[PDB]
């Protein structure tokens, strides 16, 4: 599979999405076709936000539909190369997905070999369960469970407090492994390989273990 998730959009200074694109550029292997999943945003109207994304990736050779904007979400999912998820309320864009009929069929597209690109709220989608999103629940997404592709749980925009909060996780869910990824940081999950990349310190939590701080390159 060929993920590329990532803790936010825009590093200070930056324009959105820059520091993304050659991750993107290195990982397309000629994909065009793309939809983009805004329902995370809640503030801005789907139709800006995917004009942004369209801009951006425009000269990469990436064609960006909104799935709001077709006749057909699910044949447009069925069809896409690319899936890419937006960031913003990680509830609302869990409850959207799932009340659309569209969070399987994304799960089975990627599998099928397209490329998913989140960032944020994005990067949580692709997790087993939304339990580590920093977003207040806004909407009931009736269920936590996600698209379930990357099999270990996100915390993006990491800052430490949030590593209490991730304990308590770890009482219920002993099992888990939790990465709190920061900003400009991201996973890139491609030819059997799930590598960490960005400039700022990522760390892991695990049920009794001290958190471990990774280094660049670490793969998981």
């Amino acid at each position: 599979m060929e993920l590329l998730l990532l803790s936010n959009s825009t590093l200070p200074g930056k324009a959105w999405l820059e520091h993304a694109l050659p991750l993107i550029a290195n990982q397309l292997n000629g994909r065009r076709s793309a939809v983009f999943i805004p329902f995370a945003g809640v503030t801005q109207t789907w139709d800006e936000y995917t004009d942004k994304t369209a801009e951006v990736l425009a000269p990469l050779g990436v064609n960006v539909t909104g799935i709001h904007r077709v006749a057909d979400p699910l044949a447009a999912i069925e069809k896409a190369e690319i899936i890419i998820v937006g960031g913003g309320n990680t509830f609302q864009l869990l409850k959207e997905s799932r009340e659309r009929g569209l969070l399987a069929p994304m799960a089975d597209r990627v599998k099928r070999g397209a490329l998913y690109i989140g960032w944020s709220a994005g990067a949580n989608l692709a997790c087993p369960t939304i339990r580590t999103t920093n977003d207040m629940p806004i909407v009931d997404p009736n269920g936590f469970d996600a698209l379930d592709l990357f099999p270990l749980q996100i915390n993006p925009h990491f800052t430490n407090t949030r590593e209490q909060r991730i304990r308590e996780l770890l009482v219920v869910a002993p099992e888990l492994t939790v990465i709190g990824l920061p900003e400009g940081n991201w996973i890139q999950v491609s030819n059997g390989q799930a590598v960490l990349g960005g400039p700022n310190t990522t760390w892991v939590f695990k049920a009794g273990e001290e958190a471990v701080a990774l280094e660049a390159g670490h793969r998981f």
